[PDB]
């Protein structure tokens, strides 16, 4: 079997993407965050309190005749950016792009914090990374991807995500029509429960090419790219007027600029992502201070190659019995 569906930016910075999911009989469609970066499938239900409900489409699922409690089991998550949710737990037949799991762990929510009830477009996320990081207790719960990888075609799973535009996950094929040249395959630790690998190096702008080894994860749902500060004041150096704002929360440059392109390695392959991916406009509206889409990780503890990075390329999630990943260029 496989899957396809079109994935679409929330907003006009890209803040993130949404992909619509079929959960239920009859089908109950949520617009889920699909974040290669945590193992949870949460959604808003009809079990979320009510004060943290804010235009969210929701999951009922004593509408769904699919639909059973999962007895005991309860989830809770925080993420990187300080948002959390918890609750418990049903199965249920879940579908993405015509691609069907049957008794995926659908975890209701019953609470979520500010981040996600302001959010309106969000209507849950859905794990992409290893099931070792499930939060499920006492019971640790599977993936999606995991669920299917036995059904699917190949092992696999691909993000195509679009600056300013539609993209797609696929799951269980390459669309060799969707990227250019040849995809170059790099090694994954699973260790830590994410698709982490070690980059080559980077470039700034028509700079040389630095070698010199980055590990850090790929992350769908993580806005922004977080490196090393070494490689973020290079990066920042060449804008006239970027500094650093510990009052904004990182890096902005005068909303006058040109950015430079940022080059990041995968073996002996490059990737380049154009200067206006960087930019995320305005630190408030009317300003003229813009957000830089490339942050120092110091104090995150890890790097995050985040949608600034992977809408630059097709990236393929290979889960295969020893995992890799494949960056094009497209």
């Amino acid at each position: 079997s496989t899957g396809s569906a079109t994935t679409t930016p929330i907003d006009s910075l890209d803040d993130a993407y949404i992909t619509p999911v079929q959960i239920g009989t009859p089908a109950q469609t949520l617009n889920l965050d699909f974040d290669t970066g945590s193992s949870d499938l949460w959604v808003f239900s009809s079990e979320t309190t009510a004060s943290e409900v804010d235009g969210q489409t929701i999951y009922t699922p004593s509408k769904s005749t699919t639909a059973k409690l999962l007895s005991g089991a309860t989830w809770s998550i925080s993420y990187g950016d300080g948002s959390s949710s918890s609750g418990d737990v049903y199965t249920d037949t879940v579908s993405v792009g015509g691609l069907t799991v049957t008794g995926q762990a659908v975890e209701s929510a019953k609470k979520v914090s500010s981040s996600f009830t302001e959010d309106s477009t969000i209507d849950g996320l859905l794990g992409l990374a290893f099931s070792t990081l499930n939060t499920v207790s006492p019971t640790q719960q599977k993936t999606f991807f995991d669920n299917a990888k036995a059904s699917l075609d190949s092992p696999v799973f691909t993000a195509d995500l679009g600056y300013h535009a539609p993209g797609t996950y696929n799951f269980g094929f390459i669309d060799t029509t969707a990227y250019t040249g040849s995809i170059t395959y790099t090694a994954v630790s699973t260790k830590q429960g994410f698709w982490e690998w070690t980059s080559t190096g980077y470039a700034v702008g028509s700079g040389t090419f630095k070698s010199t080894s980055i590990d850090g994860i790929a992350d769908t749902g993580t806005t922004l790219l977080y490196l090393p500060a070494t490689v973020v004041s290079a990066y920042w150096a060449q804008v006239s007027g970027a500094k650093s704002s510990s009052s904004v929360g990182g890096y902005v440059f005068p909303c006058s600029a040109t950015l430079p392109s940022f080059t990041f390695g995968v073996g002996s392959a490059r990737i380049v992502i154009p200067g206006d991916y960087i930019d995320f406009g305005p630190i408030s509206t009317g300003s003229s201070s813009c957000f830089g889409g490339i942050q120092s990780s110091a104090g995150i503890g890890i790097n995050i190659f985040g949608d600034v990075a992977l809408k630059a390329a097709f990236v393929v999630f290979n889960g295969a019995t020893t995992p890799t990943l494949g960056f094009a260029s497209k």
